[PDB]
C-alpha cells in the first residue's frame, strides 16, 4: 500500500524531542524528553497528583519531522480500566520538512474525576498521531498519579 509505505517514512522522520505540562496557573507539572509517542511499547509517566484537580492543562510539546506534512494532528484519548471516559483533537497543520517546531495546545477537562487514588496506575493515554487521514502512529502512555 501507497499510504503504508508515506505513512512509515513520516514515522521514521519524526521525533518528540521534549514535552512540558502546565496548570493553564502557569506552572509546570511534568517534562520529560523521552519519546512517548513512540509506538509499540507501553510508556509510563508519573505525575503530580493535583493535575486533576486542574480545569485545564496547556502542553508544549516539541518535535521534528524529516518528512513535510499537510495536516498534522492528534486523537487522544483516556481509558480508565479499558474504558474511554474522554478524547481530544488537536491539529498543528503545516510541517515544514527538517523543521523542528513546538506546538502548543489547551487541554480542557470535561464530568467528575475519580480520586487519584483510584486511577493511578488503571489510566492509559492513547494517542493516534495523523497526517490528514493517514494515520502515523498509535502510543499508550499509563499513568501514575503521584
Ligand atoms: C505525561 C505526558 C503526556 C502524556 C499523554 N500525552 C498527552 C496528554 C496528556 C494529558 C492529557 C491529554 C494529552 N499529550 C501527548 C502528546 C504526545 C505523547 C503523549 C501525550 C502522559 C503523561
Ligand atoms: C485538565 C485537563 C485534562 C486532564 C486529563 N486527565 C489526566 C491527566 C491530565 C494531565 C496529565 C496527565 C493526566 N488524567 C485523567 C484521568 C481521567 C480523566 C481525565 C484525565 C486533567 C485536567
Amino acid at each position: 500500500s501507497a499510504k503504508d509505505e508515506r505513512a512509515r517514512e513520516i514515522l521514521r522522520g519524526f521525533k518528540l524531542n521534549w514535552m512540558n505540562l502546565r496548570d493553564a496557573t502557569g506552572k509546570i507539572l511534568w517534562q520529560g524528553t523521552e519519546d512517548l509517542s513512540v509506538p509499540g511499547v507501553e510508556h509510563e509517566a508519573r505525575v503530580p497528583k493535583k493535575i486533576l484537580k486542574c480545569k485545564a492543562v496547556s502542553r508544549e510539546l516539541n518535535f521534528s519531522s524529516t518528512e513535510q506534512m499537510e495536516k498534522f494532528r492528534l486523537e487522544q484519548k483516556v481509558y480508565f480500566k479499558g474504558q474511554c471516559l474522554e478524547e481530544w483533537f488537536f491539529e498543528f497543520g503545516f510541517v515544514i520538512p527538517n523543521s523542528t517546531n513546538t506546538w502548543q495546545s489547551l487541554i480542557e477537562a470535561a464530568s467528575q474525576m475519580m480520586p487519584a487514588s483510584v486511577l493511578t496506575g488503571n489510566v492509559i493515554i492513547e494517542t493516534k498521531f495523523f497526517d490528514d487521514d493517514l494515520l502515523v502512529s498509535t502510543s499508550r502512555v499509563r499513568l501514575f498519579y503521584v
